[PDB]
């Protein structure tokens, strides 16, 4: 996240870092035992963490769950990143509390100027690089399809909406992938892509889950 601000610990509890020996990607759990996150950061051997804030320190509040399988969306295209969103089943189910809980998924889409909440531990350098070890937040609103497309001409997907603001200098970043964009206690985004981080006129790309609720829930009721 660049040009953002410390979360706080735990105050964002559906926030989970995915972990294969490092932090590599983010993710958001939605139930006691499934998580969802970006097909781009589909990989083997996935330990999520749940309860996280300085990433490299135990601090107390952890739970560290191995993955049993990984659901790549079906008809994602890692070429294009249509349809960046995948779903990881826990071994075991998490004990939810207050701050490990799950965040509902949207019963309809986000619009424009929607003000929303996305979170991670990515890259905080608009240039060079830096990672925090702690979460990091940045509220940012939802731009128009318009402006979006116009911002990454015949780029964008019905299954995609920018956020952030194009003057720059606010936007998600590496390591953020796969994480939360949540409105009004719905999980409206994924993080999924841009064209180098908080530059201006290339905001934040995101994966539209409002159009994947009815896989989300038909695949979590059959694995
Ligand atoms: N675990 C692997 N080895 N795979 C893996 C996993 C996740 C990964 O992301 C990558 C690799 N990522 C390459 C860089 N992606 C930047 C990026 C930017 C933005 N936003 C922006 N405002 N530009 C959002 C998301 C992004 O990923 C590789
Ligand atoms: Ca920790
Ligand atoms: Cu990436």
């Amino acid at each position: 996240i660049v040009g953002g601000y410390t979360c706080g610990a735990n105050t964002v509890p559906y926030q989970v870092s995915l972990n294969s020996g490092y932090h590599f990607c983010g993710g958001s759990l939605i139930n006691s035992q499934w998580v969802v996150s970006a097909a781009h950061c589909y990989k083997s051997g996935i330990q999520v963490r749940l309860g996280e804030d300085n990433i490299n320190v135990v601090e107390g509040n952890e739970q560290f769950i191995s993955a049993s399988k990984s659901i790549v969306h079906p008809s994602y295209n890692s070429n294009t990143l249509n349809n960046d969103i995948m779903l990881i089943k826990l071994k075991s189910a998490a004990s939810l509390n207050s701050r490990v809980a799950s965040i509902s998924l949207p019963t309809s889409c986000a619009s424009a100027g929607t003000q929303c909440l996305i979170s991670g531990w990515g890259n905080t350098k608009s240039s060079g690089t830096s990672y925090p070890d702690v979460l990091k937040c940045l509220k940012a609103p939802i731009l128009s399809d318009s402006s979006c497309k116009s911002a990454y001409p015949g780029q964008i997907t019905s299954n995609m909406f920018c956020a952030g603001y194009l003057e720059g200098g606010k936007d998600s970043c590496q390591g953020d992938s796969g994480g939360p964009v949540v409105c009004s206690g719905k999980l409206q985004g994924i993080v999924s892509w841009g064209s180098g981080c908080a530059q201006k006129n290339k905001p934040g790309v995101y994966t539209k889950v409002c159009n994947y609720v009815s896989w989300i829930k038909q695949t979590i009721a059959s694995n």
